[PDB]
């Protein structure tokens, strides 16, 4: 008979490669998913393909997203606040995700000086995994997600769902949960946005900007991401004149708002920013509430998975490093 | 399965310090904090973790909030109305809060001297358990709790829950409910809130304004945990220049009412407080109702932990030591 | 778990002090309460302390409202229309009451001069309990006890009950009971406060105006206990040109009604009265209804206890003796 609709993830494994140990492992992906991210990920399909080519394929609503080969000669690694170390090659996973590979002679090293390595077919599958839901997260949150993670938590915290439901639409609270997953910020803690929306339902009514209220709420979450040992963050400056040029050029219609800026200046503004940033990352950019998602747009494609902060969002009581300003 | 949300308290003992006592001593914790805020706390986690490094951390809602080591060669103790003694060192422990730490050979002067001392691991544990949540008590109070304090007290009091609905809307009992607890005012006594509100609910409709009366019902809580033996109070005076200028810098917006003062003269006058103001404090500050809370809200931050009160609060009866004034 | 709220009376007393009869005391003291006053009061809770110290405190809402030692060598006394005697103690019990001691030697003259007098230990405790709660009252007087008044009351003048909350609401039907309350009136002949209240609840709507009405209609009441052998009223006045100037003076707002005074004036006229009255007491002071409420506040804290009647409430069919003139 037919199907409710396109199964959400199907993954083809040549048989060379397949295993039966790998459904229970990947069953265990979901829940360090759902505890980092609160996002809960459909059931996973893995089907054997009858080929000894050693390809894999990941699909996502039967559209191909990523397909290659495994190979045995080569290693994939993670690496922290770590110095970088000799031999690495990067390759891009998706428009705005990229992932480490190196010559599995080099393992050990990178092993002992305290990066995180994946060598088996079962890490190289789960690994790639992970690497590839995450960029596509704000596909897996929509209306009948939002509904299901209500009628959980309402076995307890009841009273908190009835006032939120009286207070906001529930196509309103689709785009607020949507616009944290985009920027990688977790949802686990949902009282402390559903008592923060509640609050400000009434004083404001711009998406937008209830956004960044339900952000300064979340300042133990951000800060304990970025920040060194909870004592130190590294920082980038925009400006006064930058931010308040910035300021100036925003316009607004029915679809949204935008900047209103030329090609040229917008790459100068980049390049400037390109050419002082380290390529060893491992900072962020501090800016005013009034511009944060602009800038955010506006740099996105260009050096991405660079975090932007505010001076709201981010307390006085933290120590800030300063890296450089634009 | 998926847990309704993020777990609201997690303790991580390393298994050297772990023992299975403390479970029924932290639960004894919660009815101590409850009679003296008012605060019901929800269920405590405690996880030993198979690691001998002596160590210990606490999350909030999964996110950590204090984490550090215990030895035996030191001491935690609190101080009342006593003197200064010797050898004390202090450490920040939230953004808000300090905590006493002592070499364990000074424990017996200080227990004699009357001082308050915790030695034992468990008794180091439970103390800065206290200090901690005291520290975050505007967490722990929102929608879901004021509805479950109304669903009790309504066994007993049921009239008074009816009239208070239908004259208040429960998310206005909340906010009312948040300011007291930020300024440790106890809520224990929720009669004579809920009748307070139900007098001047037709009245005034500024929850900013409903907080003050509700403090000034309050008279007997407040003047018998400051006043001494229950006959004086020692006091600091802002005087009438500065509340005059305070008074006429009041602005206000959608989001709320706010000072129109420069940064080097809010400097200028809160340095002329850290300058008469003693290091041992023992005292309070009084004020008039308007300007109250911002004063409060600008002093913050400076010599934090210093009590606030007003002229309408404090009543005529008591006696008043004055122990400085600002010009 | 959890209880409704802070317990409304505890006494604690060290063990030196306690007994296992003063329970059923105490028991016997609610009922002469609620018979004098009509004000239902709610179960009293013992606890006995471990001390030997001779202490007793009580705890009202759980906060301490008094603290003291017993001792043997003491005894306290009170006194009607009698003349003053030798060697009395005045002690201050609350911003508002005081009590007079004397040594235990000393009993026997005050016992046959027809004084009362309470020695043992459940006298002095019962002695004390009366006078803490007259004190306060307004405190045990609320909506939770005001619709307890009603309830009971309606299984007889079930018809009165209607009609009256038809009428008022209830949150007025308790700023009424509270204000006689605080001056003493009895609140024991509830039909005949709740029939003025029908009958002026549509003519007038002002609180503070409704509260006079219910003052006259108690007229014996009231005249029943200052008179003496219900045969002469002892009396002083304020004068037509101290109640004119006081006349002209009131002002109101949302809050309330006041008078516009000077501090120095005020305590002028409080002197003159100061001045006049003798130490003895046992009179009172006549007014005109539009300045009572006011003149009462005003003198309130100064020689406090003393009386306030008016001219409407005190009928002609009684003598008045006048004592002095302000």
């Amino acid at each position: 008979n037919i199907s409710p609709g396109a199964e959400p993830l199907i993954l083809n494994l040549s048989s060379n490669i397949y295993s039966s140990d790998i459904t229970q492992q990947i069953e265990v992906m979901r829940w360090n998913f759902f505890e980092e991210s609160g996002i809960p990920l459909p059931k996973i399909i893995v089907n054997p393909v009858k080929n000894n080519d050693s390809a894999i394929e990941f699909l996502l609503y039967q559209e191909s997203i990523y397909k290659d080969t495994l190979i045995d000669d080569t290693v994939y690694f993670e690496a922290g606040h770590a110095e970088i170390s000799f031999e690495f090659v990067q390759e891009k996973l998706s428009t705005n995700s990229i992932v480490y590979k190196t010559n599995k002679t080099n393992q050990q090293l990178a092993h002992l000086t305290g990066m995180d390595v994946y060598a088996t077919t079962n890490d190289k599958i789960t690994f790639l995994l992970k690497k590839l839901v995450l960029s596509n997260a704000k596909e897996f949150i929509g209306v009948q997600e939002t509904r299901y993670l209500m009628d959980i938590m309402e076995r307890k915290y009841n009273e908190l769902v009835k006032e939120l439901q009286r207070q906001l639409g529930l196509s309103k609270i689709v785009d607020i949960l949507q616009r944290l997953v985009e920027e990688n910020v977790s949802i686990r803690d949902l009282r402390t946005i559903f008592e923060t929306l509640i609050f400000w339902s009434t004083k404001e009514k711009d998406v937008v900007i209830l956004c960044e209220y339900v952000r300064i709420a979340l300042r133990r979450h951000i800060l304990g991401r970025y920040s060194v040992s909870g004592t130190l963050l590294n920082v980038w400056l925009i400006g006064s004149d930058i931010e308040n040029e910035l300021r100036e050029s925003i316009r607004q219609t029915s679809s949204g708002s935008y900047l209103n800026i030329s090609p040229e200046r917008t790459e100068q503004i980049i390049g400037f920013l390109k050419n002082i940033m380290n390529p060893t990352g491992n900072g962020v950019i501090l800016t005013a509430l009034d511009i944060r998602r602009y800038v955010k747009k506006m740099i996105e494609g260009s050096f991405p998975s660079v975090p932007v902060l505010s001076f709201q969002e981010v307390g006085n009581n933290i120590e800030l490093k300063v890296l450089g300003t634009v």
